[PDB]
């Protein structure tokens, strides 16, 4: 029977995270479940105003030249695994808008490493490498374009118009190699050893689905046989079909008709794509994979081994591991519960139904997400369907509306609708991991990479950012450095000439959690936070003459109101 | 009471959460507390593309230059002292800046710096006849003019301004140069009377200085004189601003018509109308007290009638470590903050007058603990003559271990309090992000929204006026307009299609488009990204929107909807082919 409690009281804690995309607003979200509340925002292909994220020096140099743009379109969240289970190190995520990923380090909850991908359009789908570990960020670039895309050829169906599947390496976030393929790419998964990815992919009665061969791209890569397009150093690799013959890197598998999920199954068994406009999903059998690309089988479609009618519009699927997927139809608006090989066997003609509940959600579901459903721990605890047209479900709010993300109980034989959460810009997909999965740091290590290169600066000044509250003159530029100890900033007025680029460096020296301080220049868009035992630099020119005050943001102290300073700006 | 809202089931009230450090509005259901909404104002949102359509950017005027705002203070329009439902207002204190948000199509509609003053903190509404009024305090003091040559706090031309902006115009109506300076705000139930707190009286940078006085003050204003002086021509102006500026300081201990200094202990903060209408009530902050101006004796005061400013002041209750703020559950009980001591306290306003006479009565009723350092709370309907005494929200600072970790940074606490009986119930922990500070409620039936937009809407009427000029019918018309390096771009669009599926320019082209969804079914929202141009927006039923870039790279760059709207949702894509720049007549 399905009977969990869903009513975190006051002081209670809840027993998972949720990590939501922010959808088009570019964030990412910290939730607990079950109560469903939004426990923290990480700022990355958005601009904060709040912490400075887009503004500050540390972060505009994470982003790079990218910190230009103040959008970003996000759908994709994963954590990072160890032996096919989550591990608690990193998170990832797309950007579809300027063609990104992210990642985002979970010890402090923020985006410390972003990468533009080369020589593509529009990140989508995007998954990571379950075994041995995650080495391998997967990400599929959706759009078709020129290569070289100068202007000289506008035609799609020029033989070097294509996209890319795309691999990166998790740990330093560069570029692994890319992999050029026949059609559009829309989802991917990978498989619990190694060897094999995945993709769905449109264009081209059937498209496919596209397996990788990870081990003969890798050696490829350490032969040297491969190319690079533009000024990218990636290594490129081309797993598009000739004339009929194959790619030693890749195998095209038949599926209907413009398919969309790609999932994996908990056990490793099935790579399930979903069929969308066939109201079917089509299972791959993993385990024919390596017959499949030793040329050992007759027909790429003889990899299918289910094919189950599910009901209108499969679009995603996920896992309880206990033996049954859960797929939304976003035309029949349900999550519909079936048992995997029960499929397998009515493929083969036996009389079986593998259907055992549809449950109505409300309404037009896309992903779906069931708690540790990326990896063999899968526990068929809790399942949460997103759906894109809340209609009714919420009070109005004008002619936007919000998403409905809904939790269900999925512990007991039947799936219990028990709540409807509202989410703002639609996150599209979410991720779930266990309370224990998770280890973050009360207060940050003065050592933090996130912050190094300001540390690096600072001692080109001569400065212990411990210790000092200093301004450094360097011509029309100005090198603040204070330290902050609520209620109090440590340099409490600087003068300066109008024109000069000022930078000001801050670094919290309170020892007590939680004592965040912030910045703010007023008038000039001058913002950011500095939480206990962290350094954050902005910079600015003092572009307006007179006295201008600067005051801390974040209530930190019974006298946060009195904790100011001054900047005066004499005139030119 | 229904704590707890099923699926399927409805809020009853509207909850709009100001968006604290973040800048923009949040719309919440109470009592569930979740989230339907935000509303974009002073951030920029990826989503919607408030900051980077010209819409947006047009509103913001010269401050859509700035990706920050830090707001505070939301507060819904009224009408003889009862919610309207038409704008909510909201302070900017980054950039110094008020802005209105259209309740029905929940939207930021116009935004003004305020001229001549540095950090907009206190705002609320006049409440009688009708929010004519949206007050304003400017919270530092600073030099007039501030052009660099004088930057002496105690400078005679050094001072702040309390400011009133039209609410219907969103233009200033009059600034009043106050001594010390100007933290929090509230108004009467007749329209003639504003009151603020101020913490530095004297007029100090330093911390230490800023805490001498024993008392400080609120600043009473008489909104009839001052009225009377601008009908009369009796004002000034500062730089190119032609707002009416009047003075408000005392001249050697001679009182201005405008304005009577109430002191009042000590660096006090809040400043809360009772919902009765008998009180403006400072929180004492340093001084374990508030203190109770008794509006009906203001009249005598400003007519010479008492000897001491002091005797307006009928009610001093001491509550506890640190008041903050003061809200009203309209059966004659106060609750107010206490931020040091980590409660609410609930206090009877009667018993407290008659304990200032003397007579040794009990007016505290209970002190709940919060989690933890409660700065603003707020009852509902508390800010009207309605105040139903329903629910209490406290939104406190440091949530310390209330949620799960997740890093250095920590949410904040707003903690949601049953207060419909004689003992305040809490019943709900709500995590938030970048400290709000306050927050506003309104039942569900003082909120009327639109679902669809009207096609003369003034969000939008300049779009339509600049495609006018190109002969442009809006609601049919799919065109490219090239005019010299710049390219207008008209489209319907209609899921699951663009109505212009792709369009060429000349690198370096800086190219408008301009999008109207001509979809008539309700939450069938567009949007519209340029891969890898930094382009985004959203185009709602019946809207129009236009975002402008420049097409600085050759080759073909797709274009897409970014709201799900349709099973083929995936198709809604285009492309912009640019010609490279050495096809074209060269330039340096
Ligand atoms: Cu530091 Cu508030
Ligand atoms: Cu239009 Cu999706
Ligand atoms: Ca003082
Ligand atoms: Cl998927
Ligand atoms: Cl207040
Ligand atoms: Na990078
Ligand atoms: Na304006
Ligand atoms: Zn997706
Ligand atoms: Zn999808
Ligand atoms: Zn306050």
């Amino acid at each position: 029977e399905s009977k969990q409690k869903i009513h975190v009281g006051p002081g209670e804690l809840d027993d998972y995270y949720g990590f939501w995309s922010g959808g088009h607003q570019g964030e990412v979200r910290v939730l607990g479940v079950p109560s469903m509340r939004e426990l923290m925002r990480i700022p990355v292909f958005n601009v904060d105003s709040a912490t400075g994220w887009g503004l500050t020096n540390e972060s505009r140099h994470i982003m790079g030249d990218s910190a230009k743009f103040l959008n970003g379109d996000c759908h994709h969240p994963h954590i990072s695994m160890t032996d096919g289970k989550y591990d608690g190190k990193y998170l990832f995520i797309n950007d579809k808008a300027n063609s990104r990923v992210a990642r985002i380090r979970l010890d402090i909850m923020k985006c410390d490493k972003m990468i533009t991908v080369p020589n593509v359009q529009a990140i989508h789908g995007l998954r990571l490498q379950k075994v041995p570990h995650t080495k391998y960020v997967f990400a599929n670039a959706e759009f078709i374009i020129p290569h070289p895309n100068d202007g000289k050829v506008f035609d799609l169906q020029d033989e070097n118009s294509y996209t890319m599947y795309n691999a990166i390496d998790a740990e330093t976030m560069e570029m692994a190699f890319q992999v050029i393929v026949d059609g559009n790419l829309d989802n991917t998964d990978a498989d619990y050893t190694g060897r094999f990815a995945a993709a769905t992919c449109y264009n081209s009665e059937r498209d496919w689905v596209v397996v990788f061969d990870i081990h003969a791209v890798e050696a490829a890569v350490k032969a040297g046989d491969f190319i690079t397009l533009g000024d990218s150093k990636t290594p490129v690799l081309d797993g598009r079909k000739k004339d009929g013959k194959d790619s030693k890197f890749t195998r095209y598998v038949p599926v209907p008709k413009n398919p969309h999920g790609c999932n994996t199954s908990s056990d490793g068994k099935y790579f399930i794509a979903a069929g969308k406009l066939s109201p079917t999903c089509s299972m791959i059998a993993i385990d024919k994979l390596p017959d499949l690309f030793a040329g050992k089988l007759a027909d790429p479609r003889d990899v299918i081994v289910g094919e189950p009618e599910l009901g209108l519009g499969p679009l995603h699927t996920t896992f309880d591991g206990r033996g049954n997927a859960y797929t939304t139809l976003f035309i029949d608006s349900q999550v519909v519960k079936w048992n995997m090989e029960e499929a397998v066997r009515a493929y083969k003609g036996e009389k079986v139904n593998y259907i055992k509940q549809k449950l109505d959600v409300h309404y037009q579901p896309g992903h779906l997400h069931a708690s540790l459903c990326e990896t063999n721990e899968a526990d068929g605890k809790w399942l949460v369907a997103l759906s894109k047209f809340s209609k009714d479900r919420f009070l109005p709010v004008g002619p936007l509306h919000p998403e409905n993300d809904q939790l269900i109980d999925i512990s007991g034989d039947e799936m219990k609708l028990v709540h409807d959460g509202p989410t703002f810009a639609e996150p599209a997909d979410c991720i779930m991991a266990r309370r224990d999965q998770i280890k973050t740091k009360k207060i940050w290590d003065r050592n933090d990479p996130f912050f190094a290169p300001t540390v690096e600066m600072a001692k080109k000044d001569g400065i212990n950012l411990d210790t000092d509250n200093k301004v450094i003159r360097d011509g029309n530029k100005v090198r603040v450095y204070m330290t902050s100890m609520a209620p109090a900033f440590g340099v409490q007025e600087f003068t300066v000439k109008q024109g000069d680029e000022v930078t000001v460096t801050i670094t919290n020296i309170d020892q007590i959690e939680d004592v965040s301080h912030g910045f703010v220049v007023v008038n000039h868009g001058v913002s950011m936070e500095i939480s206990p035992q962290q350094t954050s630099s902005i910079t600015f020119v003092a572009d307006k003459p007179g006295l201008h005050w600067y005051y801390c943001s974040w209530f930190c102290h019974a006298l946060h109101m009195e904790m100011v300073g001054r900047m005066m700006v004499e005139p030119a």
